[PDB]
């Protein structure tokens, strides 16, 4: 069986110019020769997010119609190049003419007839302006560097946007407005016109007022226009206008091509324009959100409730002893960003996985999107979760439940459960509750959903599937084949999967009585529209099971008899235990809530992290797929260093190690680690010694030189495919080191900058630029790097070891000579020649608005590069200039914007939104803050630091902080500042938290990991090393009396801590009150903890495992 593709079969042409619509004339992909216009691409229930709403203002009502697209019940005739809408709302008659012209311009005319007192239009338009596959990739990072432009023209507001992120080479631009009729006001984000409450009411709340008028620079660009309120009695007519440039390589400055507007207003196609058929929903309603639980119904379902997080008295959110937190339906609707999840398969945690089976999940009825076995972009089943308020709701396993005469889709819950295993959406219905689950199996490549009415009512449902079987939905058509109640379902030819994969296949059980069909049976004359939308109609049932599985290789299982969510539930506890080594915070009093927050959350933060290793993805950041190569390095190996999983890591270094590129050496940005040849070769400058300070901690760690002479490949730089030309690893090492050598400014060993560095926004704008630049955060890690090499190596090749202690030192003496001045690290120094040097990021730069940078500040304190009294100062410079109420910022002041054109940095001064490391507090660098703190030993700023980025009670902790969902992290936090200019202006309101900040991207991030590593390794003070353990805890008073379990070298043990600051020793530690033997630990800042051997440490333990740690903070 072979289920054919969704094909636009409306298709208007003209010169350049292709814009295809769904048949009830939704939007589907508008493009101008190379650039995809709108944001999001129809679908054939919803129809797209673009449309025009008619209002209607009376004594009593305010009404609003949608007169375009499937919900506007419009009949509809086509030309070659034009599309007319005609119907009635209310008593008005209209006619909605769409003309696309040759001039890359296009018209919605406008014809109202009939008599009322007062009406207005509102314009509404989704737009993506980049290339299609940017788009499709990731609509929000896109809309983040589309800077709109505001004027007033003839007829009131036009809107301009520039695309700031370079499109192929292009810039590409948009300008729309009003023609015959002023456009009184305005918006540019969704969240504007729809806003938080469609998450819930399905209808977008500006229709039901004025556009607020201000340019939200968001991640939703939604282009809205209000017109001037109006009467009729007669006919009426006026026009919406859109422009595309492919190209706008200057900045939007006014308004401009209007003589070409003027010419293409007066365009008419010749041709006839002539009917078609619009199939038409039958028996649809409107989606049906949950009515919201009292606090009695709360109480019932949910009797034990820990970490409250209350506003106003209602309840939001709150976390439950089995480790599952629940939000309530009023936060979903005050947060921007969706409540989600992402499930995904235990494995061998002594081996880099494959085939790992996941699945994403939403609070407003996503119940599964990317379906994935091993690759997260191709090998997959369902499709991506796409946008933030769910106007477009068909992505991935969607649930239709019938109420009265007609099925209506399952959006907002009353509650949502998130549990490692698992989701579960309480829908309450009249006299009922419909529990949802979506839920990994364990030791099994499944998801399985269930259906359950409480009180064994039964209902009609229908299930769909947007099917890609494949990287994406409506490319490649799709092999499904069915025996009895089980699909199997493959990729077709075509298919990029097909040939890496061969053997990939999918399954779903699905209920016995139950009828398959795509979505015909939506539609009053069952026409197919989109035939890879899998439906399934299970009729007066009251529940019901699917069960989907995934085969990356084809090893098919049976399906079992029975499906239990508690058996999965309990074996995912046990191996999330496992892996964060058992992690417990306990007391005899009452836990601090700091400790009772690491509780709540660790398992969490190991979750996310695995994901981030095993299975890439993210929340927004839906595309990965791949390892990044410093990403790895980091969240990865550091958790599993800090919880023992060695073996893990040794693999994943060797993985690693096979992907340095060939003739450069050094690592590609990325790379896959399954059998897709795909990386990228080009690399930022800091990527190459990531792989070289991982294998120095491993080594460090375990004491495991051998993995030094595996015999290891490496891959060729366009291809990326094994070279079959191994060499040891310690070769792979020489060689990236060579490349380090020659990245020498001449006359110095000041490293060049070249791609950039950790900051991913700030890469050079010109050649130049990566030349003569250098990072002095670069600098620093360059020094650390080489200085653990040595020590790795030390032991094996004393020469290289030799070798490497030289190039520290002249990167150490390059970095005191050259970037440091009046005792602050400068950021960046600029260097042609000896002669011609000047700081950048440091106070010296008195023309820029920018004095101070974080980065180098932390890292050297990190590397005990900087001595003391450095340090120190480095500690006041934050404090003074970077340090704000929702934790460190990057910078003392943001990057330049002056329109989205690059000077300096690239996508720093292109991001048309305050997002991301635009935010300035990136968490990740807030947390190597922490790890800098934990090196001085500063106990209370570093417990305080990490508090601040701790989503448990964020709000309580940090005033101007917004909620944000609790059990996942976030990625950054964002002042609410509407453009980069105003950012800039009112910056210092960061400081003084007189501005609200909110989240960034969730869960994809090194962070979790580090965060973790931060926890366990710095603050609590447990650390692994070679046949020894390290105890140096940097811990406040507050811990005193706290016990920590924790399971070492396989033996669960209990740390149970003393702060004593009147102590004439800084750390003693005891088992049944015999003082541990061993030497005290290195550290320039501080006294520091100790190092005791296995051996003794273990015998200790076996006869009394409760230690207790005696330390001076
Ligand atoms: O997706 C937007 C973000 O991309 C980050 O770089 C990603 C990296 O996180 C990921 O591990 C690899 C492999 O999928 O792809 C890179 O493009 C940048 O750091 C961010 O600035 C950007 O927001
Ligand atoms: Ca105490």
């Amino acid at each position: 069986g072979i289920l054919k593709t969704l094909s636009a079969p409306i298709i208007l042409e003209n010169s350049n110019s292709t814009f295809t619509f769904l048949p009830g004339g939704d939007n589907f992909e508008w493009i101008h020769e190379s650039i995809m216009i709108n944001a999001f691409q129809g679908n054939t229930l919803d129809g797209s997010t673009n449309n025009l709403y008619l209002r209607i203002y009376k004594d009593n009502s305010l009404a609003f119609y949608p007169l375009i697209g499937m919900n506007s019940k419009s009949t509809i005739k086509s030309g070659t190049s034009t599309l007319i809408f005609e119907g009635t709302a209310e008593d008005i008659s209209y006619t909605v003419t769409f003309r696309l012209t040759p001039y890359g311009i296009w018209f919605w005319d406008i014809s109202l007839s009939g008599n009322c007192n007062k009406a207005d239009i509102i314009y509404s338009q989704d737009i993506g302006v980049g290339t299609k596959g940017s788009v499709n990739s990731n609509e929000l990072y896109l809309a983040q560097y589309l800077g709109h432009s505001i004027f007033q023209g003839d007829y009131g507001y036009v809107i301009c946007s520039r695309q700031n992120m370079a499109q192929g080479d292009l810039f590409p631009y948009l300008q729309q407005g009003s023609l015959g009729i002023r456009s009184i006001a305005y918006s540019t984000d969704g969240t504007q016109f729809f806003g938080l409450s469609y998450k819930k009411t399905n209808i977008p709340e500006a229709l039901y007022g004025d556009l607020p008028s201000k340019n939200k620079q968001y991640e939703l660009a939604h282009t809205a226009l209000q017109t001037e309120a109006f009467s009729l009695s007669g006919t009426k007519q006026f026009s919406f206008y859109g422009i595309c440039k492919t190209n706008h390589p200057e900045v939007i400055r006014e308004i401009e091509y209007i003589q070409e507007l003027e010419k293409a207003y007066a365009y008419h196609e010749s041709g006839e324009i002539l009917p078609v058929n619009v199939p038409t929903l039958q028996n649809i309603g409107a989606p049906y959100a949950s009515s919201r639980w009292d606090a009695k119904q709360v109480e019932h379902y949910f009797p034990k409730r820990l970490l409250e997080e209350k506003e106003e008295e209602a309840l939001l959110s709150f976390f439950t002893p089995e480790k599952s937190h629940v939000v309530l339906q009023d936060k979903e609707l005050t947060t921007e960003r969706p409540h989600g999840h992402i499930l995904m398969t235990n494995f061998d945690v002594t081996k880099v996985p494959q085939g790992v089976v996941s699945s994403t999940n939403y609070m407003y009825g996503a119940f599964n999107c990317q379906f994935v076995v091993g690759n997260t972009t191709y090998n997959k089943l369902l499709s991506n979760h796409r946008g933030l308020l769910n106007i477009q709701k068909d992505s991935g396993q969607r649930i239709f439940i019938k109420i009265g005469d007609c099925y209506r889709q399952l959006t907002l819950p009353a509650a949502y459960e998130m549990n490692v295993a698992g989701s579960t959406w309480y829908y309450q219905l009249d006299e009922d509750v419909l529990i949802i689950t979506s839920f990994a199996m364990y030791n099994r490549p499944e998801i399985v959903l269930k259906v359950q009415s409480l009180g064994h009512k039964k209902y009609d449902f229908i299930v769909t599937h947007q099917l890609t079987v494949g990287p994406n939905e409506y490319e490649n058509e799709i092999k499904l084949t069915r025996e009895g109640n089980i699909l199997q379902l493959s990729p077709t030819d075509p298919v990029v999967t097909n040939h890496f994969y061969p053997e990939l296949s999918f399954r779903m059980r699905i209920p016995e009585d139950c009828t398959l069909s795509d979505d015909s049976i939506f539609f009053h004359n069952n026409t197919t529209i989109n035939p890879s939308l899998l439906s399934i109609e299970i009729l007066q049932k009251s529940s019901f099971d699917i069960v989907m599985q995934g085969f990356d290789t084809g090893n098919v299982i049976p399906f079992l008899d029975q499906y239990d969510y508690k058996e999965q539930l309990e074996a995912y506890r046990i191996y999330y235990d496992q892996l964060v080594c058992n992690f417990k915070l306990s007391a005899p009093d009452k836990i601090p809530l700091s400790a009772e927050k690491l509780n709540a959350i660790i398992h969490w933060y190991a979750h996310d992290a695995l994901i981030h290793f095993a299975s890439p993805h993210g929340l927004e950041q839906s595309g990965g797929a791949a390892w990044g190569t410093r990403d790895v390095c980091q969240g990865p190996i550091e958790f599993f260093l800090t919880t023992g999983h060695f073996d893990l890591v040794r693999h994943i270094l060797i993985t690693l190690y096979s992907h340095q590129i060939e003739g450069g050496f050094e690592w590609p940005q990325w790379f896959m680690f399954d059998h897709y040849p795909i990386h990228q070769e080009d690399c930022h400058g800091d990527v190459v010694f990531w792989p070289l300070k991982a294998i120095s901690d491993y080594i460090q760690a375990t004491g495991d030189t051998s993995i030094l002479n595996e015999l290891v490949d490496y891959r060729t730089a366009k291809d990326a495919l094994p070279t079959n030309q191994p060499e040891t690893i310690l070769i792979h090492i020489k060689r990236a080191v060579t490349t380090i050598k020659n990245r020498y400014l001449s006359g110095t060993a000041l490293i060049s900058y070249a791609g950039g560095d950790w900051d991913d926004t700030l890469q050079p704008a010109n050649s130049e630029l990566k030349e003569n630049l250098v990072s002095a955060w670069t600098q620093a890690l360059a020094e650390q790097t080489l200085e653990l090499l040595c020590s790795a190596i030390k032991g094996i090749d004393h020469d290289f070891s030799k070798e490497l202690s030289h190039m520290a030192n002249d990167i150490r003496t390059s970095f005191y000579q050259y970037l440091i001045k009046d005792g602050v690290i400068a950021g960046f120094l600029y260097r042609e020649s000896e002669e011609h040097m000047k700081y950048m990021l440091h106070p010296d730069d008195t023309e820029s608005s920018i004095h101070y940078r974080l980065l180098p500040l932390t890292r050297s304190i990190i590397a005990q590069l900087a001595d003391f009294k450095l340090a120190t100062r480095n500690l006041e410079i934050i404090d003074e200039h970077l340090a704000c109420p929702d934790g460190v910022r990057l910078m003392d002041h943001p990057a330049s914007y002056s329109g989205g054109i690059s000077k300096i940095f690239l996508r720093a001064e292109q991001a048309a939104n305050v997002g991301r490391e635009i935010s300035l507090q990136y968490v990740h660098a807030h947390i190597r803050y922490i790890e800098a703190l934990a090196t001085m030993g500063l106990s209370k700023k570093a417990w305080d630091a990490l508090m601040r980025i701790n989503p448990i009670l964020l709000t309580d902790y940090v005033p101007n902080a917004l909620t944000r969902q609790s059990n996942v992290y976030f990625s950054s936090s964002e002042g609410c500042f509407d453009d980069r200019y105003e950012y800039a202006k009112n910056f210092d309101k960061l400081r003084t938290g007189d501005i609200n900040v909110k989240g960034g991207w969730r869960l994809y991030s090194s962070g979790p990991g580090i965060y973790i590593r931060r926890i366990i390794a710095d603050l609590l003070g447990i650390r692994f090393g070679h046949n020894v353990i390290h105890i140096d805890p940097v811990v406040t008073k507050e811990l005193d009396g706290v016990t920590l379990q924790f399971t070492c070298f396989g033996k669960t043990v209990f740390f149970t801590y003393h702060v004593d600051d009147t102590m004439d020793k800084h750390i003693c530690v005891k088992s049944n009150n015999n003082i541990l033997p061993g030497d005290n630990l290195n550290n320039i800042y501080r006294d520091g903890g100790i190092q005791i051997a296995k051996d003794v440490f273990l015998s200790a333990a076996m006869s009394d495992n409760n230690f207790h740690i005696y330390v001076k903070n």
